């Protein structure tokens, strides 16, 4: 009459976040012809423009991970 | 009569955040023709512009990780 | 009659964070033709511009890691 | 009668490649959980055994072009 | 009666490559959890045994182009 | 009777490469958790054993091109 306890849990698990712009291909983006001719134009107020530009913009407030483990063994 | 306790939890696990612009291919981005001709233009107020530029912008407030483990053995 | 306690928790785990711009390939970025001709232009207020520029920008307020472990063997 | 053997292979072969790039290559193999139980392992000639082991190759030639060519002539 | 053998192979072949960029290559194999239980391991002749081991190759030649050629004349 | 063997192979063959950039190469293998139990290990001739070991190669030649060319001529 004897007690043998083996407490041997194995964790090979993954917790993962892939957040934003991942693993894309962009092949020859742009590549065209852009012509702008502008004459006698007038602006009374704030203005912003993009002519022929290429913009990639990524914001990631998210993608956080939380792991909690409890491994309690009680013998009496 | 005897007691044998083996406490051998094994952790090979991964907690991972991949947040932002990861693993992308950009091949010949831009590469085109941009022509801007502008004349007698007038601005009473703020202006900002991009002509033919290439911009990659990444903000990551996120992507944090938190791991907690508690490993308790009590014998009485 | 005897007590044997073996306490051998094994940690090979990873906590990892890859934040903003990792592992990208930019091949021949820019590479095109940009022409700007501007005449008799007038600005009353702030102006800023990018002509043909190439910009990579990365902000990471995030990407922190926190690991807590507790190991506790109590014998009585 | 006389024997005349003329062996004039002429070779102007081109074996070529152009690659603009070779990208983000990730090779991660993961082992599982492997358990072998026995009284005996008994290996007696020319045995190859792989228990939970990993053999891994990441081979990334920028060309990797092969020309292979065997010339054989026999006279008896 | 004479024997005349004229072995004149001619090779002008080109084996070539152009690569613009060999990029980010990551080789990160992870071993598992391996447990082998026995009374005996008994290995007797020409045995190869790999238990939980990793054999890893990362070969990244900028060309790696091969010309392999063989010439063999046999006369009896 | 006369024998006349002429062996005049001509090789002008080119084996070449251009690589613009060999980039970021990471080789980071991780061992597992390996547990081998017995009363006996008994290895008796031409045994290769690899328990939990890592063998690693990182070979990154700027060219790595090969020209292998065996010539043989046998007369009897």
């Amino acid at each position: 009459g004897s007690v043998q306890i083996v407490y041997k849990p194995v964790d090979l698990s993954k917790v993962t976040s892939k957040c934003g712009s991942l693993g894309n291909i962009h092949h020859k983006p742009g590549g065209g012809q852009v012509e702008v001719k502008s004459e006698k134009l007038d602006f009374k107020d704030r203005v912003q423009s993009k002519i022929g530009s290429l913009d990639n913009i990524t914001h990631v407030p998210g993608g956080g991970n939380k792991k909690i483990e409890t491994h309690k063994l009680t013998f009496r």
